[PDB]
């Protein structure tokens, strides 16, 4: 999911 892949958890840091 996006906390594994790390553009998506740069773009979703609250969220991870």
């Amino acid at each position: 999911g996006c906390c594994s892949l790390p553009p998506c958890a740069l773009s979703n840091p609250d969220y991870c």
